[PDB]
């Protein structure tokens, strides 16, 4: 009997209320503050005017600002809005219990006994925070109970969908501000939690016509909808590596255990695409380790990481227990994608991994000087040979990395990225902040990674002989979640030119990536 | 040929830079503050008038405050307070540095780019700090970068000692504020690390007498000093339990797993103790998990954790981050005292442990509104039977514990703490802080456990069959760490009674554990 597998060039979106998924949309409380700051702001203002959003969107500079791509389709978008209003709602209660507990509860002490917040509670947050001093003895602050936070009416996985659709080139519009509706027949948008056993299903494949029925009907499909279901299906079709598949994505192989960092892949079956790509068929049976360096949406990508779920061992990421708004637990969050065996990692702490052992290095700047610790960069030592994922690592403070050098010892290749001129702070984060800055001190407030000085001074205090330029935003598919425009008088890629002479001045080698590359080890 | 081990009745007293050893006093930077704020005004204090320390050890109500209790020996106080004089210079140069960046350096910024900062930073902090700011966005705060803390020269482990002295009787003096010399010829001061192999050779015994004459040299140990030591040695001479030993340690084994939860023992071999007491003499080989509750001197006392630490497997703790002063990381202090298997568990999270599974419950109070992450119950999963060990556990927020009841399901026995009128939270913790609290807010800050309607409301929510109130401090051997002196007038034990009524009358069975016990599982 004939064995159907999803399709290639068929790409599954993550869904979470309506918006294309990521991370600081699945905790209620931050999923709160981004309907209630940014996402009823984007809509609202997109049903004044449809216009300014088209002008907008038909204009590449403004891509991955706050408009809707899907322009055309006024009334769905209406409709989709007027019927959600409830969820919203409910929302909006946690939303306003935040604000009473930060704006009107907690400022009222100034060192005594805190005992009497706790009394006061909205009920939407009663037993589901805890309050204590800062440093000065007299400021109240807070942090959530995050697994009573999912627990609660808040966290509501019928709200999670995942939309079907055909890739049909190499490129990818911008998109997280538009919301996720079946805007064509091709598409297909289900209702189903980001968790769910099905989508595994779905990913691993091997089933008959009537398995795929079976598939169908759990997740509540008929008619010509279960054959739209159908038609995303075909029949189905161990020694060392290091490769660079896109952007900070690295995929190795060691003594047979396989590792993927940061990753991003692209897709395949489609006629027109770039050549010898790493795509989701070119993965492993299993993934041994996945290693993500933080929380930035470049870096973990929903779409991917539901695609490779199935096939993975264990996922290691970095160590926070904030539970604030900012910095919301990245384990918790892998665990509610439906990853089970996550373990965090704490500054130069070491794990063996197969037959390597992992350290996680310190990763300081690139977040605004928000209370953010959920970031480290990944050592990996495959035997005599140690490779740095440095990801978005800076040296804002000298000396850290000789520092580091004397406890690690002797780095021989770094990757490491060079995206010296990022978006400004508030753009990522700031529906999440209880108000805004003033507008000229928030332009200070950027998420920069590494210029040539800094990267000059890492390399310098590491000494490896191999050096890759990455994390650089380049590849078309990139395009989802930031705007990928290029030239070579970008500062980055100057300063990247400068790096990589640097190094090639020292005696090592060195390279930006552009595309995908087989590697030594 | 005849072998050796430690004998039952020497305790091997811990030392770091003069005091008896607890947590604060491993990372440097919370040493620092102890030695300039509290150890040594305790010392000057006590070498301009020695009678005032005379005369508040004479009286036991005064035992546990800022008194020297060794004030006989005025001349050996003297001396090595001078010898040390360089360790206190150089361990100042951290503290005014961390005064530094505190008072001067951080208040100067109000929202903008941190990035001068860093530039700006005392020598002694250089790469070891991260600055970022609060949740207002305008307020800039910092943590330690833990393990470059460790690795700089501010963390010296030639520092460390132990001091071998006999043990006589159950009581324990009150340690914590006399310098650990040697004061008697019965007692030997031997400069070692605390994570010393050689301790562990000490505490594992089976030694020939050449054996222990190679050890005795290892420790730099010659003439009558290594006769002493070789004094210390004698001759060497699996189905479920749950047993109550002490204060807040309870020792279980199911299916031939083996747990302790914050591990108190007292000693054996002289005449005159209490009976039935289970001793280091009782442990088994192996105690495959060792699980702490929170980072409180009477919860983690490295005296019973570095005997034991040969037989242990591995070590639970809860999680945190904040790499600050007032909450130093726990698995960090575990690592440098030897643990090498430490895990470290968040709210709500499980682990499986042999043939159970733990969870840790969140706990909330008794810090005094401090930002301590370092705190957690334990609940044990035992097949079909569960225990909760609450620890110091509180029910300041309403109606916590019936969400986790939500979550957790039923718990079958809960071994709680009603330690309800508690130390000053600036007695504990004022040497850490910035600057004092005005005296009377300060007052209203402490460290208090459950009283009867906070403990009460926990057993309600939770619904177990037995109830024991537990780490009560009532056993002779918690002398050392907390004033021992007892009354059935102390609100405390008031409390207790009604608590332990409240739940006969429901059906259940309850008790102020007293002595050893053992019991159900
Ligand atoms: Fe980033
Ligand atoms: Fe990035
Ligand atoms: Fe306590
Ligand atoms: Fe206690
Ligand atoms: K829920
Ligand atoms: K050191």
């Amino acid at each position: 009997h004939m064995r159907y597998s999803l399709r290639q060039d068929i790409a599954v979106e993550p869904v979470i209320a309506g918006w294309y998924g990521w991370s600081y949309l699945l905790p209620p409380q931050t999923l709160a503050r981004f309907v209630h700051n940014r996402f009823n702001r984007i809509v609202e203002s997109y049903l004044d005017d449809p216009q300014v959003h088209a002008a907008a969107v038909r204009q590449r500079r403004m891509h991955g600002g706050p408009w809707i791509h899907a322009h055309e389709h006024r009334d769905a978008i209406e409709a989709w809005y007027r019927e959600t209003a409830p969820r919203r709602e409910r929302l909006d209660e946690l939303f306003e219990a935040v604000r009473r507990l930060e704006e009107d509860i907690l400022p009222r002490h100034h060192g005594e006994c805190l005992d009497p917040v706790y009394q006061e509670l909205p009920a939407a947050l009663a037993g589901r925070v805890e309050v204590f001093y800062g440093r000065d003895n007299r400021t109240a602050d807070y942090r959530f109970v995050e697994p009573l936070m999912y627990a609660s009416e808040y966290y509501d996985e019928s709200w999670q969908q995942v939309r079907f659709r055909p890739v049909t080139e190499d490129a990818r519009e911008f998109a997280l501000t538009t919301p996720m509706l079946e805007y064509g027949p091709e598409q297909l948008l289900v209702n189903v939690p980001l968790n769910s056993p099905l989508l595994d299903a779905v990913f691993r494949g091997g089933l008959t016509g009537t398995e795929l029925d079976d598939l169908a009907a759990r997740f509540g499909l008929d008619g010509e909808r279960a054959a739209r279901f159908a038609s995303y299906f075909e029949p189905t079709p161990e020694e060392d590596v290091l490769e660079y598949v896109g952007h900070a994505c690295v995929f190795a192989r060691h003594r047979g255990t396989t590792f993927l960092v940061d990753p991003v892949l692209s897709y395949s079956g489609y006629p027109g695409g770039a050549e010898n790509r790493f795509t989701f068929a070119d993965l492993p049976e299993r993934i041994d380790h996945l290693l993500i360096t933080h929380n930035h949406q470049d870096h973990m990508l929903f779409e991917t990481l539901l695609r490779i779920r199935h096939r993975v061992g264990r996922v290691l990421v970095p160590k926070s227990t904030n539970a604030s708004l900012v910095d919301p637990g990245l384990g918790g969050i892998l665990r509610r994608l439906g990853f089970t065996d996550v373990v965090e990692v704490d500054d130069l702490e070491t794990l063996s991994c197969g037959s390597a052992e992992v350290v996680a290095l310190p990763f300081l700047g690139e977040h605004g000087d928000l209370r953010i610790r959920s970031k480290t960069g990944w050592l990996i030592r495959f035997g005599e040979r140690s490779v740095l994922f440095a990801a978005d690592s800076t040296n804002i403070s000298p000396t850290m990395y000789t520092k580091v050098a004397e406890v690690i010892g002797p780095v021989d290749t770094v990757f490491i990225g060079m995206e010296s001129i990022g978006a400004a702070a508030s753009w990522i984060y700031g529906p999440l902040y209880g108000e805004p800055l003033d507008r000229r001190t928030d332009q200070s407030r950027r998420l920069n990674g590494s210029n040539f000085p800094q990267a000059r001074e890492i390399v310098d205090a590491l000494e490896p002989d191999e050096v890759y330029v990455y994390a650089m935003g380049l590849e078309p598919w990139m395009g989802v979640v930031m705007a990928v425009d290029y030239d070579e008088s970008h500062p980055a890629i100057v300063d990247s030119d400068l790096l990589v002479r640097h190094v090639q001045d020292k005696g090592g080698t060195a390279e930006r990536l552009h595309l995908r590359r087989t590697l030594r080890l």
